Order: C-alpha cells, then sequence, then structure tokens
C-alpha cells in the first residue's frame, strides 16, 4: 500500500491549512472547524471516528486529525515533498521492524 502510493481504505483526514480546532458535536453530526486568521474549511466525519486533537489546539497543515493511514498525496499538496518522504520511509520501516 505504501510502495504503490494508494489512498488507504480506511483513511485519516488531514488539515489543509493552519488554524485552531473548534469541535461541534450534534446527535447526528460531528463536524470539526479548523479556524485560521483569514477564513476556514469544515470537515464532516462519521460519528464514532477517533480524533487526535484536543479542542482548541493549534494544528499545522498536514497534521492528522483522524486516526488512520494518511493518503500520501493529500500530504504532498499540504506539506511538500520532504514531508511525504519522511512519512513513506518511516511507515514502511514500521512494518519491517
Amino acid at each position: 500500500e505504501l510502495f504503490e502510493a494508494r489512498r488507504p481504505k480506511a483513511k485519516a483526514v488531514i488539515s489543509e491549512i493552519d488554524g485552531v480546532v473548534r469541535i461541534e458535536e450534534t446527535e447526528e453530526k460531528l463536524s470539526v472547524f479548523v479556524e485560521s486568521e483569514g477564513f476556514s474549511k469544515e470537515y464532516k466525519l462519521p460519528k464514532e471516528a477517533r480524533l487526535l486533537v484536543k479542542d482548541g489546539d493549534y494544528v499545522e497543515a498536514g497534521q492528522p486529525l483522524t486516526r488512520g493511514a494518511i493518503d500520501p498525496h493529500q500530504l504532498l499538496e499540504a506539506k511538500g515533498p520532504e514531508a511525504v518522504e519522511r512519512y513513506l520511509v518511516e511507515e514502511i520501516q514500521k512494518v519491517y521492524r
């Protein structure tokens, strides 16, 4: 899955830009706002999904919000080549180790 650069089947959502996390939990919804100084994008997730972020936390661009495998391509647009190289080499080594 790593050597072929495939979007994982159960994949985590990563933040596109910087901001601070503001949680919203409805009975039927679990939207998450990452709020920057200019404007902000909203990510709607399944209700039972696991989160890595406490509320009101500062998240860099390309930081996993969800638990799951990162899509290497989403990461390439957000963080640039060196960040993807870091992710691939370590994630491969995880299995072999």
